[PDB]
């Protein structure tokens, strides 16, 4: 199970958000883990990236992985999820469908300045 928390959030522009995804019951070995934003009324999710505003952090031995956003502007809402990668994949076909197990979303709303 890959368990996405916080389910909702709203925050104000110039706040940070933090959102959360562990590997739970799973005999998988986390190696990284991927995010992705859709923007308000779409159904279409693209890729974000580490860099700038955005921070991440993955604790293998935890097997979670997070995202942090600073300085967030309206552009930041939409729904964020998160997509787990197995290290030995390779070798077990059940941790290879680890790799397109997403967790259950976050929708975040960021209040105008
Ligand atoms: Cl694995």
């Amino acid at each position: 199970r890959v368990d996405q928390t916080p389910q909702r959030i709203t925050k104000e522009t110039g706040e940070s958000l933090t959102i959360n995804c562990v590997v739970r019951d799973s005999r998988c070995v986390l190696s990284t883990g991927y995010w992705y934003r859709k923007p308000p009324g779409s159904r279409n999710e693209e890729s974000i990236s580490d860099g700038g505003r955005y921070v991440e952090t993955v604790n293998r031995g935890s097997k979670s992985f997070s995202l942090r956003i600073n300085d967030l502007t309206v552009k930041d809402s939409g729904t964020y999820r998160c997509k787990p990668e197995s290290r030995y994949g390779s070798y077990d076909a059940v941790c290879a469908a680890l790799n397109d197990q997403y967790g259950g979303g976050t929708v975040v709303t960021v209040n105008a300045a």
